């Protein structure tokens, strides 16, 4: 039952930052960097609820201190649907499991 | 006689969200997510037509909740043409069967 | 010398319905699903000129009903050059030649 | 040295008139379709340089008659440096070599 | 160390005309062709400064007469670091070696 | 733990310039190029943080001296996380090692 949260910015300066506050802050796993066009980018954390809510917060304050930076949306899941896991870029990979909690 | 449910959103946590409320109403399976550009992200899901139905009206509700986030168009085809399964990414596929209902 | 029709829309949802009402109206064979950017994709339909006629005439009345549904562009030609065949992706493939007639 | 017409519009089915009108005003070779973003696709061909102007007027006319079509900009090089060749998508490929004149 | 030479358009035709423009008007190869989204391309030229000089000028001058033709931004760099080689697309490759000067 | 450093540019020239005057202004190593869309590209250096600073300040001065040069945002993390490591084109790769410090 893996939380699940996110912090989408325009510019990719701003994500790498929101990226680095949100595992800085609290126990959870940077998994997906995902690009949807218009310059919206958006990084997804992985952890326990409680860890992700304190990881979000700091991302999204850390995020917006970036010169050119702008945060567009935020989004905690608690407790998703094992479905997105095999559908959504949400889930660990390989390539993170050393960073696992 | 399978029917297909889609939720776009403009933002990638928004359309997460309209996934996992969507499946978690009803009986539905995500088979599907979609960029086409501009921020323009859908995903999809099949099932009966009034699981879908009830799913997408549960997708709709709380994607509009999200922070930033907005739904920019939706739309459920109670009986697709088979035709469509061969063209469009709307068909069910092997990573998703064991969510097959 | 097979005709080709063409609905062109803002939004996958609403392309999605075009594609349906297109060869439910008529004797027509969905062969692509062509994305260009910035939301904007195309459903593409081959067969009798009268036939397209039909189908693209549904497809419109049928796609403008979408919520959030928009149309941008959408033609007919009724005998393609058949150059167009290999360097445009409007031609019959291997995935939708049992829908042929 | 083989001159090179092209026409770039506002969608894809505009695109595949203009080609269409291309082929059959004179005596050219479709050889390349190429999207750039912002919806915004261009159709290239080559011939002599009296047939391409030709076919790039033609296709000018019947581009702009088409439902939601617009034409962003077109161009004729009678005689390209052979060096573009190799770096830009103009010359003919194997698939089209059945239609060069 | 060799320089590099840059036009950017908005439209596919009038970077082909710019390629053309500058190969034509001075001692350069034609090394890139990169597409960053929103219709933005971008021709890349290697050559001595004073060609590289040469070529952009004739280039832009050619540009700006493309019906539907825009120039959104253009450089010269006499000796670029050779790290950018080896990250950007700026450098000759095999294709165009037989077009080194 | 190494500094990275970010500059993100509109358009593909001004890019180039703002990591060339980045590796030349001090001891810092180009390992990335990242596109977006919608024409936003952003160019990564690694190095000591006092480096980075000095890069960045050089290709901020730089780019924004491009013709058309547009800068859209920028950032420094002196000390990123390992995590970003293995999930965000920031990392030193096979074809830059010659060109670290």
């Amino acid at each position: 039952p893996i939380a699940v949260g996110m912090i989408e910015t325009l510019g990719f300066p701003a994500v790498v930052e929101a990226a680095d506050a949100m595992v800085k802050a609290a126990r959870v796993t940077l998994v997906g960097y995902e690009k949807i066009g218009s310059g919206r980018v958006t990084v997804i954390v992985r952890g326990d609820v409680s860890e992700v809510q304190a990881s979000v917060s700091a991302g999204l304050d850390s995020a917006k201190r970036v010169a050119g930076g702008e945060v567009l949306s935020h989004h905690i899941i608690a407790r998703p649907h094992e479905n997105l896991e095999y559908v959504l870029p949400i889930r660990y990979t390989e390539a993170v499991e050393q960073f696992r909690m």
